[PDB]
RNA sequence: GCUCGCGAUGCUGAGGGCUCUG
RNA sequence: CAGAGCCCCCAGCAUCGCGAGC
């Protein structure tokens, strides 16, 4: 309950451990233009809530320096770097269930009636972002009392354009794909069922009607979801002292920080790969080989779809159906409201395995 | 008024004076200036025929906060832009007055043209003031004033001379355009990306290919030029020629009417003073016709108390829509037909949208850069 | 004459603090 | 709430020198 008190411990908690993970903000790498992170809770408490993920960044991979191999991060804006880290958690506390029997006790997941895992009774996340998400959540002005265009990021800059093949599409766009289709993407679903966010929190730049309109109203005319996916109506709040407008120059790199870790991992948005030109824990490859190690422990009766011997990295997302159904559903909800076609990336640069 | 420097000192003298009027002979709070800038009108031979149209003041453009997505915020308040905007308010009252009533038309500036709709009765000229040299390629080489041991522009081959540059948001200095950064945007300006406003060399460049009625008027209207520029200080006769047409002498294939104008430019024989103390955050505008001065925070594009000015965009095309109503079919320049939505009604300037074209092609040819529009979503707004 | 890099001295819209004032 | 005076601080130009390329 009390709306405005979650709004405020969740931006107080994710701000609080980016200072701990930038020695008290002194450290080179708490430059920032956005701060981004996940908290989850458990039951109707007040201070069992947990930073799940940590993140910075508002730029976007040059097309230069796109991957075949899924070793470069296509998208480093915050909230966008923040889920992925989040997918990380996740394939931690499936890890946590099948490891040993005294830790199912400890992991947020159970079995499902339906087959596979999901969530137990009362685990919600929440995302926190230090400003609305780019796209249709900032197409407005904020001193003054046709609409819900899917937009792409722009090459060079930080912000958005309307749609009518290099082209990556809006955060505001992201999170309402993520409304439908669940936070955990094709590859999890397989093990687990659709997760939502329960909140989004914003530290400047809210507004009620922009944001929800982005969020989820401009595509209620979704149709024939598959069993346990939804049109989610997440809580929308501001905060009670938000965060100014800081005109200038905007960093060049992207952290990421998900519970476990020892430290933040600092990539360059322009790259998508670390100062030294590693991939990040975070990309297409490194999530891949998570999802394998877990595929590995899950006997084949387990899984909430049928997928034996996996090898490339699109053919295992082809095989989560329902999502591939409910994205499908997605696509439509947008056409049909005038709204644009998602631009998909060419899919060669998911065309990869492990080898 | 034949001799070039008389016409000169008339414009400057009839523009001071004009602003002293209006301030209380200088002592009123508002009197407060860093810039000041002004239009005259001349009707023909003698200074008796010399018109102050418009006077402004301003030295700052908006902040990215305050842009407004229903026009109601003005983005450049440089005296020079605000003057210019206070122009067009005249010319939308002449063009309404013309079509009052037939003793009317005797009054006004416009006749009906040869070629449809209007266009400027013989012998009517304008004139621009500046109390100073327009930012960008008139004075950023050069922003003092001129001494006779200086021998004017020792390195006019340099890349740097006759580039697109803009002010830009919380920067001093006029920056060129760089090919490796794009486009603005509104979600990225109001993150805090830094909003970009083309240079007063650069707008007034534009003015002397696309004429300084804008598309909407052009509509009604043939092009307008300014005949003069005078700048009362900081006058470099080879920047300032430079900057105002001798850069893009290589347009081509301008529509009809449309044509690269060469005012005469020119300094004053007393050149003003550096107005003293820190440049106010306020712009000042008066056209003929209104009883007083209207006073807008240059940072928030509105007044005092957060009310549109009688300059912004959404109050330029209520006048336009206004004059569209009583302008018959068979008197508008174009019959191109678009939405009322204001970005739309100015694609239906088809011959000012093409004049434009040749004017951005001109100055990317001349490899002095791509000029920078503001975000898409500024014009997206209708009337209400 | 231009371009690039380095050095030097200068030039030209923001943010912050102190003081006084309305 | 606003304004001013003073200090502090934050991407283009000028001038001169050094090196190189054209
Ligand atoms: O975190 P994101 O940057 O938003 O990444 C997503 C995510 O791709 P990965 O999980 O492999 O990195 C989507 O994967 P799923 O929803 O399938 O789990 C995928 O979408 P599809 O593979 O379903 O097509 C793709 O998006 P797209 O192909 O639509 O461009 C991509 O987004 P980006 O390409 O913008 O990184
Ligand atoms: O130079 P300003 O007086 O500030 O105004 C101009 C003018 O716009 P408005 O009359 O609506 O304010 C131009 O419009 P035209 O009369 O030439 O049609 C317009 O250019 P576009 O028409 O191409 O939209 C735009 O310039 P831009 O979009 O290049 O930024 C703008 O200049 P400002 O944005 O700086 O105010
Ligand atoms: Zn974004
Ligand atoms: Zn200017």
């Amino acid at each position: 309950h009390l709306p405005q008190v979650l709004a405020d411990a969740v931006s107080r908690l994710v701000l609080g451990k980016f200072g701990d993970l930038t020695d008290n903000f002194s450290s080179p790498h708490a430059r920032r233009k956005v701060l981004a992170g996940v908290v989850m809770t458990t039951g109707t408490d007040v201070k069992d809530a947990k930073v799940i993920s940590v993140s910075t960044g508002t730029k976007c991979i040059n097309g230069e320096y796109m991957s075949d191999r899924g070793l470069a991060l296509n998208d480093c804006h915050a909230e966008i770097i923040s889920r992925r880290s989040l997918l990380r958690f996740l394939y931690t506390q499936l890890e946590l269930y099948l490891n040993n029997k005294d830790d199912q006790k400890r992991s947020i997941f159970q079995k499902s009636e339906r087959g596979g895992f999901r969530l137990k009774e009362n685990v919600q996340f929440h995302l926190y972002i230090s400003t609305s998400p780019c796209g249709d959540a900032r197409i407005f002005s904020p001193h003054e009392p046709a609409r819900g265009q899917l937009r792409t990021k722009i090459e060079s800059g930080e912000g958005t354009i309307p749609v009518r093949r290099l082209l990556t599409m809006s955060c505001s766009d992201k999170i309402a794909r993520w409304n439908v289709v669940g936070i955990q993407g094709s590859l999890l679903s397989i093990f687990v069922e659709p997760i939502y966010f329960s909140s989004i929190i914003l530290g400047s730049l809210y507004h009620g009607d922009h944001l929800s309109r982005a969020m989820y109203q401009r595509i209620s005319n979704i149709e024939d979801l598959p069993p346990l996916y939804t049109l989610n109506k997440p809580l929308l709040s501001g905060i009670s002292n938000a965060e100014a407008r800081q005109p200038g120059k905007a960093p060049n790199f992207s952290v990421n920080w998900t519970v476990g870790d020892s430290a933040i991992e600092v990539i360059n948005a322009t790259t998508g790969k670390d100062e030294l030109g590693r991939a990040s824990r975070l990309c297409k490859h490194a999530l891949y080989c998570r999802w394998m190690r877990v595929h590995g422990k899950v006997p084949s009766h387990l899984l909430r779809s049928k997928i034996t011997k996996p090898n490339v990295y699109h053919e295992s997302k082809l095989a989560a159906k329902e999502y591939q159904a409910a994205k499908a559903r997605l696509f439509t909800a947008f056409i049909k409201a005038g709204l644009g076609a998602w631009v998909e990336k060419p899919t060669e640069q998911d065309q990869f395995s492990l080898t």
